[PDB]
DNA sequence: CACGTAAGCAGTCCGCG
DNA sequence: GCGGACTGCTTAC
């Protein structure tokens, strides 16, 4: 097999590499790598190395890496560019793996672990590690086993062994319901003292050294706790055994408000699952507890226990251990679904970077572009300092707030990467500038043609047309990968809808789900078999189709993220290829493209309708337009349609056969006007929206920019079994909006769009009447809580104190003195509730850690003093008032002459 | 900790005769 | 009582 790296480090003048050899074995080597860097040289000097601008360079070979680093410093002292890859381990990987890396995940040791630490005096700070580690569960992907290290004797209590028999049993048998599928995979090791536990864990770690190390909050808690505890008990040298190269560093992670400390373990790649989830999931969650995320992702119930976690080991050690094991398993289950480890490996090996560098698109693209240029013996420029400067972004059209009955939307494929490719935007393809006219002059095609030689953006920039830049070349490769995965995602989505339709008429039979590949549209034979299946098999098939869709989503959306981040990185001062000329060339071209096509679509539809000056495009944001289809429907007449699906088909055909060709013609003209390298502005129909045929539903509405709702029947070729609400920006979509309020507002919107005013009024009246019965957590607002200390003046709100911070300070006074009470952690999220006048808390609101029940000492008082009136007005009535006034209808029935008879 | 900008709403402070 | 200036937070793209 082809060899591949596992980890790489620079330690002094040595590269330390763990890798899989040509026989599939894990090996480690220390290499005295001699790096090369580059200086410009006379044109008269013969060389094969050239910088990206075509200027010749001499290669400087250094005796060691420290010599190379010192040379860079000298070159700065002299005032001369030091060219080449200054991160020597990336150069090492490039030299050692000079081909497309094919990796075998089965050979990569992926470890998932979680620790327990009983603490009677509040949160056990990892920097102090003053409390015993009393449980570790460590899952190893190569063994497929859960290794459980269980401390039976502690200063906080002596306990009996954990029983695997009780663990397997149902909660109703007094058991812990550890999933039957992992029971046989548990290797249980009890210990009569903590020193013995930790020494054995380290021996185990040496035998089974993680390559990828993950878990939940492992980087911020588990790793620093274990390291510091071992350091405290045994000394530094023993703690450093967590690194295969016995090297660690305390790393200070700094933000805008403060800083925290993590432990870098050289020769390990830590991918904390909470950070993978935050970067790659495209959610914003009210809480990031594992319990909360597991419920959201997997629909598994809360791990229930009595009393504080600080007393769980003493009171119920059996449950304590079982829950530690389940915690580790839940992360594996989340990964089986979301597949972020697979994503990181894919991206990391593609770029030839340390796998943990996938968090950084700047590092990822630096390596991709470096490897690409190196293939041609080209030499990368030195990174430079730049001051941070603001620059313009996208255009967003101001919509007229209204209901909109029939709507068809259109959207440009991968816009910013497509602009880069079309225009040929790259550091080395800059050809010069032209004199810029106001943007509106280009939009209306009245400005002088920018160039007859070069490819142009309306920000004034010109680019070469003779050859692709490295940025277009490399962005295209990842774009093409993305396109493949999006194909699979949409097929699985369409396949899901087939199954949903068949579920209307399930068969009374005992059968099995079909063995099919959900990434490909179901054949006719499969469709006929599906129509004969039981509900049990159909539901299992739906679950599998949906899992395939999620896998495709992860793969496609994060490749989209990577390529969009390259466009963004051109506007980040730390990117080697930072250039506001290129960043603005992309964004200004985008503004033109949207407004150009707005004009073209209006012109086309005014022509076919026989009108003049009528605005068919009602809205647009960045790269999308929303077209009113009312006049199109009215031209055939609503009464001519058999059912909803009939007019959806008609609009689909109209969009495909009439509008898209006109849009294409419009963009080809724009490409010629800008003299671009390649026409890549591909704007396809996205959504078809409208009320159910024969209903009083309004179809859709806009309140403002980035705030709208549509009743969608077809999205990007997926014809839904049931209409789907596309809601953007509105409070139903915000993590800050209470859970039950999101749900209620969504139903209000559904009724507005599908059923009409009377239906909306009926639901509002009921919600208003019943909402006080809702669980307090379900009606609590949510906010991130930054700068608590800034606004804290003797326990009370300082000037300009934000509402949620005020709530935290209220909470802090109420729990004062308690070492046990849950503390609000700076930078994390809180639930927030308003408090009625004259409450014993002394202020108008209270806040507590999100994803938790408020502590029992004040729970009863919070419940008694919760201000339901304020809660309803702020989270529900105010947003609903906005939706309904925009839509020109009332959530309460107005008086009429009919009242009364 | 980790790519970019546009832009919405909650809330504070305080003007507005 | 609303709105501008401002901070804070959160989405859409
Ligand atoms: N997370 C992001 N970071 C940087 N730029 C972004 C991001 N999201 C969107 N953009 C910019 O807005 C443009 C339009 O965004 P949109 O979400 O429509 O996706 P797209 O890139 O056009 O891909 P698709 O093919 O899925 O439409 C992008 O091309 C770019
Ligand atoms: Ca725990
Ligand atoms: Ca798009
Ligand atoms: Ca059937
Ligand atoms: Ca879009």
């Amino acid at each position: 097999m082809k060899e591949f790296y596992l980890t790489v480090e620079q330690i002094g003048d040595s590269i330390f590499e763990r890798y899989i050899d040509s026989n599939g074995r894990e090996r480690t080597r220390e290499v005295e790598y001699k790096p090369s860097l580059f200086a410009h040289c006379p044109e008269s000097q013969a060389t094969k190395y050239f910088d990206i601008y075509g200027k010749p360079c001499t290669r400087k070979l250094f005796a060691n890496m420290r010599d190379a680093s010192q040379w860079i410093k000298r070159m700065e002292d002299i005032g001369l560019e030091a060219l080449g890859m200054d991160d020597f381990k990336l150069a090492y990987l490039s030299d050692t793996y000079n081909y497309e890396i094919k990796y075998d995940h089965t050979k990569i040791r992926v470890a998932n672990f979680d620790i327990e630490v009983t603490s009677p005096d509040g949160f056990p700070e990892p920097s102090q590690a003053k409390h015993p580690i009393d449980a570790i569960t460590h899952y190893d992907s190569i063994d497929d086993r859960f290794y459980v290290f269980d401390l039976l004797n502690s200063p906080y209590g002596n306990v009996e062994e954990w029983s695997i028999e009780i663990a397997a049993k149902l909660q109703e048998q007094g058991g812990d319901e550890v999933p039957s599928e992992i029971i046989d995979k548990i290797i249980y090791m009890p210990f009569d003292n903590e020193k013995e536990l930790l020494m054995e864990y380290l021996n185990f770690w040496q035998q089974k050294t993680p390559v990828i190390l993950t878990g939940w909050n492992v980087e911020s808690f588990a790793i620093p706790y274990v390291y510091n505890r071992i350091k405290n008990i045994f000394g530094e040298s023993t703690a450093k055994r967590l690194s295969p190269h016995r090297k660690t560093r305390v790393k200070v992670i700094e933000n805008m408000y403060g800083s925290r400390e993590i432990i870098t373990l050289f020769g390990i790649s830590v991918l904390d699952y909470i950070d993978l989830y935050k970067k790659f999931s495209f959610t914003n969650q009210p809480s990031y507890s594992l319990d909360y995320i597991s419920e959201f992702e997997l629909n598994v119930g809360k791990l229930k226990y009595d009393g504080p976690i600080s007393k769980l080991r003493e009171s119920n050690h059996q449950r304590y251990i079982s829950y530690n094991i389940i915690a580790v398993y839940r992360v594996l289950q989340i990964d089986a679904k979301r597949q972020f480890i697979n994503l990181s490996l894919d991206m990391g090996y593609y770029a030839k970077i340390q796998i943990q560098s996938v968090f950084s698109p700047i590092k990822t693209w630096d390596a991709i572009i470096f490897n690409s240029l190196k293939e041609q013996n080209k030499v990368i420029p030195q990174g430079r300092s730049h001051p941070v400067q603001p620059y313009p972004g996208a255009f967003v059209k101001e919509p007229i707030p209204n209901r909109y009955k029939y709507v068809m939307s259109f959207d440009l494929t991968s816009l910013y990467p497509s602009i880069i490719r079309q225009v040929n935007i790259s550091p080395e393809t800059i050809a010069g500038t032209f004199k810029v006219a106001p943007l509106h002059d280009y939009i209306n095609a009245v400005a002088e043609r920018p160039s007859d030689v070069y490819s142009c953006s309306p920000n004034g920039m010109m680019y070469y047309k003779d050859r692709d830049g490295v940025v277009p070349t490399e962005i295209t490769k990842v774009f093409n990968q993305r396109k493949e995965h999006k194909g699979y995602m949409l097929a699985a989505q369409r396949n899901g809808e087939i199954i949903k339709e068949a579920l209307h008429n399930p068969n009374l039979s005992v059968d099995e789900p079909l063995d099919v590949d959900y990434r490909f549209d179901f054949s006719d034979e499969i469709k006929e078999k599906i129509k004969k299946l039981s509900a049990k098999s159909l539901n299992e098939m739906l679950f599998r189709a949906q899992r395939t869709e999620v896998a495709g989503m992860t793969a496609q959306i994060n490749r989209k993220l990577l390529i969009n981040s390259l466009a963004g990185a051109l506007g980040n001062v730390w990117f080697r290829y930072y250039d506001l000329r290129n960043a603005t060339a992309i964004t200004t071209f985008g503004q033109m493209a949207l407004q150009w096509i707005e004009r073209k679509v209006n012109e086309y539809l005014n022509e076919v309708c026989g009108t003049e000056g009528e605005a068919f495009v009602l809205y647009g944001d960045t790269d999308s337009i929303y077209v009113s289809a009312d006049k199109i429907i009215d031209k055939v007449g609503e009464s001519k349609f058999r059912d909803t699906n009939h007019w959806v088909d008609f609009l689909d055909k109209f969009a495909r056969e009439r509008m898209e060709p006109a849009i294409d013609r419009g963009f080809r003209e724009m490409c010629e006007y800008m003299n671009n390298k390649q026409h890549l502005m591909f704007m396809d129909r996205e959504a078809i929206a409208g009320p159910p045929l024969g209903s009083k539903g309004i179809g859709g509405f806009w309140t403002g920019k980035k705030r709208y709702a549509l009743n969608v029947w077809d999205m990007e070729g997926t014809r839904y079994a049931e209409p789907k609400l596309k809601i953007m920006g509105l409070e139903t979509q915000k993590s800050s909006t209470p859970k039950a309020v999101q749900k209620a507002l969504k139903e209000c919107i559904r009724r507005m769009l599908q059923e009409g005013e009377e239906s909306l009024q009926e639901y509002f009246k009921e919600f208003e009447k019943e909402f006080r019965q809702l669980n307090y957590i379900s009606i609590a607002s949510v906010s991130s809580a930054n700068n608590i200390a800034k606004y804290d003046v003797g326990g009370f709100p300082g000037p300009k104190c934000p509402f949620h911070i005020r709530g935290i300070l209220t909470y802090n006074r109420a729990i004062k003195g308690n070492i046990d009470a849950p503390q609000v952690v700076e930078g994390e999220k809180v639930y927030v509730l308003p408090l009625r006048e004259g409450n014993p808390f002394g202020d108008k609101c209270i806040a507590w850690p999100s994803g938790t029940e408020i502590t029992d000492l004040i729970k009863d008082d919070v419940l008694h003093w919760m201000d339901y009136t304020v809660l309803l007005e702020k989270t529900f009535i105010k947003p609903l008032e906005g939706f309904t006034s925009a839509a020109k209808l009332d959530y309460e029935k107005k008086a009429s002459l009919f009242d009364m008879f």
